[PDB]
């Protein structure tokens, strides 16, 4: 075996029978785990193997479960896992039916806290020692937050607090310099170059130490953990530690596709992503537009940035993991007479809905949202599931909201939005779209839906994901009318009432919360004209929805073409 | 005229024609003229006043419109208004059809930002400067912004990214160490022992021919200076607005400069009733509100179980809870102005078995939704939420209405929502919520209801609406105070029946399977907005059991409402007891006619 001394470890009280000595060769026994583990593609690799060191010191140092050890994000915790009984599990990680790719508190009583939004750990933290403290216990509560969710206001204002509480309680700033991208931010400049940069937070600053001298950071914890009052111990960390191709690129190994571990190749993504083609249409866009400014919370790669930021690098600007600043950012720039562009994804947007509604919406300002990873995400699981946004954005007076069946309609309605007065949001999924030629601007009217299927008898409104579903549904079934319901607000009103009134079945499906989503606005609609067509209202069940593939949540929540002939079936259609 | 230099100001080209030795003359003719604006009750008297020197630098050495001056939250800028041509609007501030109680880009040219709720003034200040470099123009943006609203994690997270960009800007800290209560935070701790600098006279103008709060920011510090002492504010200003990079100046203010009783107690006068000016006496408010019923239940609660703790942003006085933070004072939180670190905070409390309150009004809410989302429903954590200024909250207008909780809340998994009609309700749901798993929601508005004996804790099911007036024919649906118009208007009207819709999450489905299979028509009715609120999930639930009655959704229209009395815009968004009756009308009831 490779790995002698990780297969005596079941949990943290078989490392503790470990003597100090001993750590350095464990953590290379657990980077070579975690390297195997990912070299099948898709899991969060270099962020894993930097926090290896600091992972193993702390859990030799405490005592979990009954010491509290929280990540912020979770997806740095792969070594914690491995090290608290659920090795043989990594195989199926992210998999449906395995365990999750962050940490879970239903999943082990060593999962402190259920992330994967970032920047919930600090104040997490708080509530639990203001909670031990209420409650007379005496339990080490410490924190793992990288510099990236260091740069979100929750985390800053709950530092704040924590601060001003002055309770026993250990925060790891695990400072690698990066986030996705490089980490941005004044607090990243100023900690590149004796003073204590949390001075104003009255916060015992230790550090920095090197982050991957796994037995001084446990002489160090031994002597910080009992202390009074809150402790920021700063450690210094390489984002892909342990392995040469990751550490020369934190960028793409911080989610490498299929690899070979001896030699660093990996299967390139030749797709063509909804992504790449927002980044495609908003770089041409910004060329005859000197309006045009594209602000991103730290998610330049994912968003599909990467060449709009080297072309157009006047007009870009990443305000880290802070979606807060982002949106209220750009309704700064609107009221500046600029079009400002927020690409965001739909999970992180709800951070923002109340800069939405309050800064942007009650004076119709000229923010257009760009929503990737808009529905089921899949692998990512409830934490990353954007399946809100048809139903907070709705009820949000003069958000407009559209769902592009493609490349060209995306193109139709960020042109739209780019020249018109007010907010707009264009919502897309994780996924594919064929690529169309550069100067594609069509103009559309925004509203107004699309017959795309003949048929009076039953008809299916859908847009986005959901349209795909409802043409491959109605594929051989003639009389089933199929409408791109590109625009959840407004709703094309005159369609509707036309469709409603002669048909004799409608069917909804969206990538969505059936509660208050665009199936919710069609039975808001259709009483408001007291028209009372059967309706059947497909969509994403009021259940939050675990890890798995997104084909298998919209098979499971009934939203996919066989389900959506099963619901033809029983309105009476004849289906083969 | 008690005021001969404000006679002469309409807007701040008039005043830069004074002499920097007339100004200290001005401010008292500023201060003279807030404390009668707010003498009728109902205004942010203390904190205008506290910001009347530094509002009259600002406008003296800057260029408004030209330059942008950003108020936060807008509280404070009564001082601005008067000196930007609205001094004779003052007299009908927040009145539907007056000027607004905070600043607002439609109403004037000098309004930067459209604000409200706290915190966002250094974000928009660095959009309209990236907006500026972008367009190669030259004016200046200076922010205003309070200690308190420093609180807020997006103010924080702001001023990361201002120095970051490094661009020119001018942030002014009006530190007066209050929020509504004394502010909280560290930040606050770690400035009190910050040392007053004197630069007009010069000590500190001769040292540059100690440490900076803000140093890991990288942005300019100077201060804390007197902010009350408007000729060194305005030399200061002239030597700080041009220079290269983002600058915050650190004044110190007194809340309610000006007026003894203000500052003796700044807490109360920090919003307060209709007052006499030379004696500093008002008019108590003898009411019972829905804030003090939730403070007493709380507090009683808090008496026999020692798993409840309550958490508060910034809003002790507002929710009731200044008896529950005496009488548990080490059950008791207050975050700052930062929702976000509140609800999160409760999170952690509940996953280590405590049993957290958060209190918190809807339209601040709004501000925690992913942290709702995320930190409390994904795991179904024991998390309460005593919601208070649900529905129209009036004068204060679009930013402080509370329309939209009934919607957001409704589509996260797990959340349940109710909605008492009285205290004893109140106190049955608290108790429910506070014995049962995961999270509950309870939403109650601004305004009053009846006092209840101690020791009121009424079992209920969570879930289960109750018929209040009999009815087949024409039944409305409401809770809380869409309720109370709902009954008042079926008053006379036999065969109406009205159902307390007291739970939104999960609705009654057996009593609304049944009463939607019996009724021709039905009426719901909610103080919330009519998208995806109460209404649609009548309408979904109806859909689901395929049912088909005629159904008067009856709600706030998808349109803000501008400042006006709760009582005006019900009116005109139809849901009071006239607008019913006219409603049930239009649905064949017989409604007596009035000729
Ligand atoms: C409030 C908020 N805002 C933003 C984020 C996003 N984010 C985090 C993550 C885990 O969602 P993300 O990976 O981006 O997955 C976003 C969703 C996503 C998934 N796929 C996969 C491809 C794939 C990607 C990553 C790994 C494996 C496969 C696909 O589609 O095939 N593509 N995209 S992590 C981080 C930096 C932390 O920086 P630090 O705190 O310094 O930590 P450090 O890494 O340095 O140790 C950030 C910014 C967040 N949490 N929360
Ligand atoms: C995100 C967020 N969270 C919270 C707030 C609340 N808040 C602000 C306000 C203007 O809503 P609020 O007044 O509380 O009105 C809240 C709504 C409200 C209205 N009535 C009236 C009673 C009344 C109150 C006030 C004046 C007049 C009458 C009624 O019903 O009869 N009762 N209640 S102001 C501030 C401190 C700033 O501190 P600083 O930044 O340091 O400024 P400083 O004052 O020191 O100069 C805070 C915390 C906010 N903005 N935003
Ligand atoms: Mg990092
Ligand atoms: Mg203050
Ligand atoms: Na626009
Ligand atoms: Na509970």
């Amino acid at each position: 075996s490779d790995t002698p001394l990780l297969d005596q470890i079941h949990g943290p009280k078989d490392l503790k029978r470990l003597s100090r000595e001993q750590l350095p060769a464990l953590t290379e026994e657990l980077r070579g785990e975690i390297v195997r583990v990912c070299s099948r593609g898709g899991l969060h690799l270099a962020s894993s193997l930097g926090a290896v060191d600091i992972i193993t010191a702390l859990h030799y140092v405490l005592d979990s479960p009954r010491d509290r050890i929280l990540f912020d994000v979770g997806h740095q915790a792969y070594a914690h896992k491995i090290l608290t009984g659920r090795r043989d599990q990594m195989a199926d990680i992210k998999k449906e039916g395995g365990i999750s790719g962050f940490t879970k508190v239903s999943e082990s009583e060593h999962d402190a806290i259920t992330v994967g939004h970032a920047s919930t750990s600090l104040a997490n933290a708080l509530g639990m020692a203001l909670a031990r403290d209420a409650q007379g216990k005496d339990f080490h509560v410490a924190a793992v937050i990288g510099d990236g969710s260091l740069t979100g206001g929750m985390a800053l204002a709950a530092l704040n607090t924590i601060g001003d509480m002055g309770r026993k309680m250990l925060i790891v700033l695990n400072d690698n310099e990066m986030s996705i991208s490089e980490n941005v931010g004044a607090m990243n400049k100023f900690m590149r170059g004796s003073v204590n940069p949390f001075a104003a937070m009255g916060v015992r600053y230790v550090g920095p130490v090197d982050g991957h001298n796994v037995q001084e950071l446990v002489w160090l914890l031994e002597r910080l953990v009992d202390l009074d009052g809150p402790t920021i111990l700063h450690i210094v960390t390489t984002k892909g530690k342990g392995l040469s191709y990751a550490e020369a690129d934190p960028i793409y190994w911080h989610g490498p596709a299929k690899f070979d571990p001896a030699t660093g190749e990996y299967v390139p993504s030749s797709a063509y992503s909804w992504s790449a083609a927002f980044g495609e249409a908003v770089t041409e866009w910004a060329k005859t537009d000197p309006r045009t400014f594209v602000v991103t919370p730290a998610m330049r790669e994912g968003s599909g940035l990467v060449e709009f930021s080297r072309v157009h690098p006047h007009r870009y600007l990443d305000v880290g993991i802070a979606e807060e600043v982002a949106v209220t950012t750009a309704a700064g720039m609107a009221l500046q007479g600029m079009r400002p562009v927020v690409a965001i994804y739909s999970t992180f947007l709800q951070r923002a809905y109340d800069q939405v509604l309050h800064d942007v919406a009650i004076e119709h300002l000229n923010v257009t949202f760009c929503i990737d990873r808009a529905g089921i995400v899949g692998a990512d699981g409830a934490t990353h599931n954007g399946v809100f946004d048809l139903s907070f954005l709705r009820s949000i007076p003069g958000v407009r909201i559209g769902l592009p069946k493609d490349a060209a309609e995306l193109r139709g309605m960020l042109k739209y939005a780019q020249t018109h007065d007010g907010p707009f949001a264009i919502r897309y999924p994780r996924g594919n779209t064929a690529q169309v030629p550069a100067g594609t601007w069509p103009d559309l009217k925004w509203g107004e839906w699309e017959r795309l299927k003949g048929g009076d008898d039953v008809v299916i409104l859908a847009g986005g994901k959901a349209l795909d579903y409802a043409l491959k549904a109605a594929e051989d079934l003639p009389g089933v009318g199929v409408v791109n319901a590109r625009f959840v607000k407004p709703l094309d009103e005159e369609m509707l009432r036309e469709v409603g009134g002669r048909a004799r079945a409608l069917i909804t499906v969206e990538d969505n919360t059936v509660v208050g989503g665009f199936g919710g606005a069609v039975l808001e609609a259709l009483n408001s004209m007291n028209l009372h067509p059967t309706v059947r209202v497909l969509g994403i069940p009021d259940e939050f929805q675990e890890h798995a593939t997104a084909e298998s949540v919209h098979a499971r929540a009934g939203i996919d073409a066989p389900a959506i002939r099963t619901v033809l079936a029983e309105l009476g259609v004849d289906v083969p």
